């Protein structure tokens, strides 16, 4: 329990390069003293916010941003104070994707983006645009052994499908997320998904089709293309297959739009070594030296760092990479973006099995998202009162500006409070928005 004391612990995902990243750290443990011990626990996204809670967990977490923000949310990530002179080094972008009610709660290292791989030899001149092709998308499996295979159980990987066609998580008007405007219910997303289903009952795909199977498929030259991110590429150099990295297929003319991750490495908020954990990120990782090391390991992306970036540009599969995170969108990093991706995971798994219709798996899913935002709004109006009878004024206004973002009536409640506060906490209030 609460560890450790005078040494790092991190975790990343089993799908990076992690033995690049314990790399860094034994450079870090040379140069230094202090041990750093990487590990790679499985649906860590989710036993991060558990076992820090406790006050217990690693120093540092490596996760894409899009969970951070609910993190940030439950106190569980320590503000971070990068210089100026240091955030000249990473780009603009990436630092607004680990911001956070203002402030910086993660270092981002790289921008992954979902692409198309496919084999060259199997399929020299990949499926264009779809939009003549996926009746030939379609034909060019009838050239059966197998035209696609993909993870259908995580909906990361079809999303871009999904969203091709108008599906979207939650509406922007011109900044400022309008939570409670979701699009996983409309014509977009519904056409999206029923081009998956029919891909499965026509025989295209199967629906149990995950990870290792996708990926053992494509590296022995079974399937003819993948869906999938950069981290994959140094297992299909070791498999001997000549790939390619391109564009994803557009859906009714329209290009597939990818929800993109910028990876980012937060810390513990409960981290006894705040100051340890910064002088490796800042000045080991974040280093052409630490970044390469990692990307050896398992490629990272388009990193966030520009010295380094300015080299893996020059790779065409990074320029494919940065297409597809063009066209498609950075993820949001609001708290509700993990009710988002549970409601779809089950709407897409259900579709594909056949347990529900398309409309029905996406309405359930819409139904569920409107849910986790009403239930999240009234904890905390609940936890706002509390914390101002106990006199910690600045929380306490802190959750009644969560209630404020995630309201029906925003104006209606901002009355209400004038009129239930104190003129100081009112103002106090106004600072928070
Ligand atoms: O499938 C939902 C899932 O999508 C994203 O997770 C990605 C992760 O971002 C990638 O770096 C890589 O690890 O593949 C994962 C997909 O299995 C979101 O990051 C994640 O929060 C979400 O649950």
């Amino acid at each position: 329990m609460k560890i450790e004391e005078g040494k790092l612990v991190i975790w990343i995902n089993g799908d990076k390069g992690y033995n690049g990243l314990a790399e860094v750290g034994k450079k870090f443990e040379k140069d230094t003293g202090i041990k750093v011990t990487v590990e790679h626990p499985d649906k860590l996204e989710e036993k991060f916010p558990q076992v820090a809670a406790t006050g217990d967990g690693p120093d540092i977490i490596f996760w894409a941003h899009d969970r951070f923000g609910g993190y940030a949310q439950s106190g569980l990530l320590a503000e971070i104070t990068p210089d100026k002179a240091f955030q000249d080094k990473l780009y603009p972008f990436t630092w607004d994707a680990v911001r956070y009610n203002g402030k910086l709660i993660a270092y981002p290292i790289a921008v992954e983006a979902l692409s198309l791989i496919y084999n060259k030899d199997l399929l020299p001149n990949p499926p264009k645009t779809w939009e003549e092709i996926p009746a030939l998308d379609k034909e060019l499996k009838a050239k059966g052994k197998s035209a696609l295979m993909f993870n259908l159980q995580e909906p990361y990987f079809t999303w871009p499908l999904i969203a091709a066609d108008g599906g979207y998580a939650f509406k922007y008007e011109n900044g400022k997320y309008d939570i409670k405007d979701v699009g996983v219910d409309n014509a977009g997303a519904k056409a999206g998904l029923t081009f998956l289903v029919d891909l499965i009952k026509n025989k295209h795909m199967n629906a149990d089709t995950d990870y290792s199977i996708a990926e053992a498929a494509f590296n022995k030259g079974e399937t003819a293309m993948t869906i999938n991110g950069p981290w994959a590429w140094s297992n299909i150099d070791t498999s001997k297959v000549n790939y390619g990295v391109t564009v994803l297929p557009t859906f009714k003319g329209q290009p597939s739009k990818p929800f993109v991750g910028v990876l980012s490495a937060g810390i513990n908020a409960a981290s006894p070594n705040k100051e340890l954990a910064k002088e490796f990120l800042e000045n080991y990782l974040l280093t052409d030296e630490g970044l390469e090391a990692v990307n050896k390991d398992k490629p990272l992306g388009a990193v966030a760092l520009k010295s380094y970036e300015e080299e893996l540009v020059k790779d065409p599969r990074i320029a494919a990479t940065m297409e597809n995170a063009q066209k498609g969108e950075i993820m949001p990093n609001i708290p509700q973006m993990s009710a988002f991706w549970y409601a779809v995971r089950t709407a897409v798994i259900n579709a594909a099995s056949g347990r529900q219709t398309v409309d029905e798996a996406l309405k359930d899913a819409q139904t569920r998202i409107k849910e986790a935002v009403q239930k999240f709004f009234l904890e905390e109006i609940q936890l706002g009162e509390e914390l101002l009878a106990q006199g910690d004024y600045e929380k306490g206004v802190d959750h009644l500006t969560n209630a404020i973002a995630v309201c029906g009536q925003p104006q209606q409640l901002l009355q209400v409070l004038q009129q239930t506060l104190p003129p100081p906490v009112f103002q106090m209030l106004l600072t928070k928005l």
